[PDB]
């Protein structure tokens, strides 16, 4: 009844059926052969994978809560356990989701947001204009923000003991989307006796799990209740309402997990987009050119870009959902499952049922876009030069668990490119026709390549 696919081998499943490259690969291979909707077996685990905005879209939203489950991702799960906002299922995750949502959306995100960018601004300045990998900045940027939602402070950026904590996070992730990790996730049952990229992920998590277990105790040792100073003090203050209730979602785990699983969705998601998309800007001149005029004609030279300006900015709006659209960071999402047997295009998905929906056969799906390997900011303007944003776009996602962190994003994404673009023009060694979009590493996310910049102050 379940999808069709190819007849798994046991304990090996598909592993004969899938592809060296990886994957998405695989996914988008079997694909072509199956149809948009197959079965394929990881492990020995029944995966149904989803291809196509339709596809994901019936899953995702005409069966917005069947489809609301949460799968686990090998590498990490040792780490999380089930626990935080990401991982959790049922009522640990309606409890987290809630809360979370309504902490983050009680200094306002946006003036943090905007008092990043003038610190990165004032960084970028002293330079002088020198060639410089725009990685390490970016990083810094994007976990800052986290930082003072979660801290409620931010890091100067050559704090050596922020970067060190920097480095570590970030390697995280490369590991993460390696191909052994990719390896790991299929046979970590037997893997996980051997060394590999998971005990080094498994270290450097834990190392951070250890300095936000410093942070609570220090929050508690220095907590207002009267005054919430961020995500842990208000925390800690429904931890204490619900200190005689043992049925509660609201421990100590349940903390220092979801803190690490807003830095773990929120910092290197956000950095690469950034990066990527000043790769795009340097392949692509006459873009940012309009860009910068858009800037100029809406908020001119002097003020800081306000999230208020991107309604009226309909061209960087648009480039900006390219940037993101092409940019593909986590192609085939973050894995689901069904929280109970399920109808789905004449198959049944078992209850418990993995489900990943390839997010990037969305992004690049040629009813939607009309040239889906370019490109193309004209794939979200309509004739009028306004904005139409189109079903093809889900780079968040779809549903009930859709990305906690969407509006954060989107306005790091306005405001950091549209701040830094008001102060600097861009150069590099590399001509525009040479520039290579193509990833170097592929996996649960993408990543670019790496490359030189230069931030020209203007006028
Ligand atoms: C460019 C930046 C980002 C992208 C592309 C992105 C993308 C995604 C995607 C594809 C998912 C999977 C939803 C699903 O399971 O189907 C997700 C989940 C999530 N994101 Fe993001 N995200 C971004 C930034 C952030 C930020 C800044 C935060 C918080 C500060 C955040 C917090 C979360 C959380 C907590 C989840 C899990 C949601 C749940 O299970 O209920 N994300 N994100
Ligand atoms: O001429 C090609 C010959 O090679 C074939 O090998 C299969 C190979 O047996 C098969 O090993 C190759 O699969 C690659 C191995 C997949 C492992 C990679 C996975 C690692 C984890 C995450 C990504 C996927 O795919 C081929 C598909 O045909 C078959 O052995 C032959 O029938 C065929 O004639
Ligand atoms: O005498 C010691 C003085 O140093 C303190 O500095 C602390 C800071 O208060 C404490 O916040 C700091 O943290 C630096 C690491 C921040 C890492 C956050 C990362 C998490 C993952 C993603 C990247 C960001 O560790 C420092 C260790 O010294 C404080 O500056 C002073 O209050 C204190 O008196």
């Amino acid at each position: 009844k379940l999808p069709p696919g190819p007849s798994p081998l046991p304990v090996l499943g598909n592993l004969l059926q899938m592809d060296r490259k990886g994957l998405l690969r695989s996914f988008l291979r079997l694909r072509e052969k199956y149809g948009d909707v197959f079965t394929v077996y990881l492990g020995s685990r029944p995966v149904v994978v989803l291809c196509g905005t339709d596809a994901i879209r019936e899953a995702l939203v005409d069966q917005a809560e069947a489809f609301s489950g949460r799968g686990k991702i090998a590498v990490v799960d040792p780490i999380f356990q089930g626990y935080g906002v990401i991982f959790a299922n049922g009522e640990r995750w309606r409890a987290l989701r809630r809360f979370s949502l309504a902490t983050m959306r009680d200094r306002s995100v946006e003036e943090r947001i905007q008092e990043e960018a003038r610190c990165l601004v004032e960084e970028l300045r002293k330079s002088k204009g020198a060639l410089l990998d725009n990685t390490l900045l970016f990083h810094s940027i994007t976990s800052n923000i986290i930082c003072s939602i979660v801290f409620g402070k931010r890091f100067d950026y050559k704090d050596p003991v922020f970067l060190r904590l920097l480095d570590l996070w970030f390697q995280s992730f490369s590991l993460i989307s390696s191909f052994s990790s990719q390896v790991f996730e299929l046979f970590s049952g037997f893997l996980k006796y051997f060394p590999g990229t998971h005990r080094q992920i498994y270290r450097n998590l834990q190392e951070i799990n250890t300095f936000i277990g410093q942070s609570v105790e220090k929050h508690r040792a220095t907590l207002d209740p009267s005054n919430p100073r961020d995500f842990i003090d208000v925390y800690l203050l429904r931890m204490e309402k619900d200190k005689s209730d043992p049925s509660s979602e609201f421990h100590h785990q349940n903390l220092i997990l979801t803190v690490l699983s807003l830095f773990f969705a929120g910092t290197e998601t956000t950095s690469t987009t950034l990066r990527y998309g000043f790769l795009l800007m340097l392949k692509y001149p006459h873009v940012t050119e309009r860009v910068q005029k858009e800037i100029e004609q809406v908020i001119g030279s002097h003020r800081p870009p306000a999230l208020d300006d991107r309604a009226k900015m309909p061209y960087t709006d648009a480039v900006i959902h390219e940037i993101q659209r092409l940019g593909d960071l986590i192609p085939f999402g973050v894995p689901h499952t069904v929280t109970k047997d399920t109808q789905f295009r004449g198959y049944v998905i078992p209850k418990n049922t993995e489900v990943f929906p390839v997010l990037s056969s969305a992004l690049h799906d040629p009813r939607y876009f009309e040239t889906p390997n370019t490109f193309n900011p004209g794939h979200f303007l309509d004739a009028n030069g306004a904005l139409k944003r189109n079903e093809g776009f889900m780079p968040f996602s779809l549903g009930k668990r859709i990305c906690l962190g969407e509006g954060i994003a989107r306005t790091e994404l306005f405001l950091f490119f549209t701040t830094i673009l008001q102060n600097f023009s861009i150069a590099s060694p590399v001509p525009p026709e040479d520039i290579d979009l193509t990833p170097r590493e592929s996996g649960v996310g993408n990543v670019p390549p790496s490359y030189q910049i230069r931030f020209l102050a203007r006028h």
